[PDB]
């Protein structure tokens, strides 16, 4: 299972909050048939579970503490193994988030074959974020999250990108345009896969 994983096709999809990285991922899975994994999607399902894991998390969260990187990575390992005999590839949404977190993933799971960098400029993600707030009921008064979420991304995230191009695996998509025209670009990179 060490090797079966290491040879698996792993694509990190990294980009700012509101860059449109989920929708892209959902078109990849429809096209390509890859396995699409979001951390907050695992987190959510863990919680619902009622696992002993699902509960340590719930409770550290409700204290409003930050979830620990090894449990997140554990969670992710399990889910990749569980699909490894059957899957075409793994699609990993918003991850890493911190350079050392991309370090932990290669050690404990496997190397990424590709890093999909969904690049959108600031007003594009902010907008997309304003609209997504209405869409969910989020009463928010403040641009303290938009503003702050963005800031933290450029701060922690944009340095994953630099770590990555050293290895020659990053491929950037301009994320302005339709979902179809951004996806058009994704196809390009996805095509040279394997």
């Amino acid at each position: 299972m060490e090797e079966k994983l290491k040879k698996s096709k792993i694509i990190f999809v990294v980009g700012g909050p509101g860059s449109g990285k989920g929708t892209q991922c959902e078109k990849i899975v429809q096209k390509y048939g890859y396995t699409h994994l979001s951390t907050g999607d695992l987190l959510r399902a863990e919680v619902s579970s009622g696992s002993a894991r699902g509960k340590m998390l719930s409770e550290i969260m409700e204290k409003g503490q930050l979830v620990p990187l090894e449990t997140v990575l554990d969670m992710l390992r399990d889910a990749m193994v569980a699909k490894v005999d059957t899957s075409k590839g793994f699609l990993i949404d918003g991850y890493p988030r911190e350079v050392k977190q991309g370090e932990e993933f290669e050690r404990k799971i496997g190397q990424p074959t590709l890093l999909l960098y969904v690049d959108a400029g600031p007003e594009t993600m902010t907008k997309r974020l304003l609209k997504r707030g209405e869409t969910s009921g989020r009463v928010d008064d403040n641009e303290e999250t938009i503003k702050k979420r963005l800031e933290t991304y450029y701060k922690a995230t944009e340095p994953v990108i630099a770590f990555y191009e050293k290895r020659g695996i990053v491929r950037k998509v301009n994320a302005e345009g339709s979902v179809d025209d951004v996806f058009s670009q994704v196809c390009t990179h996805l095509d040279t896969l394997k």
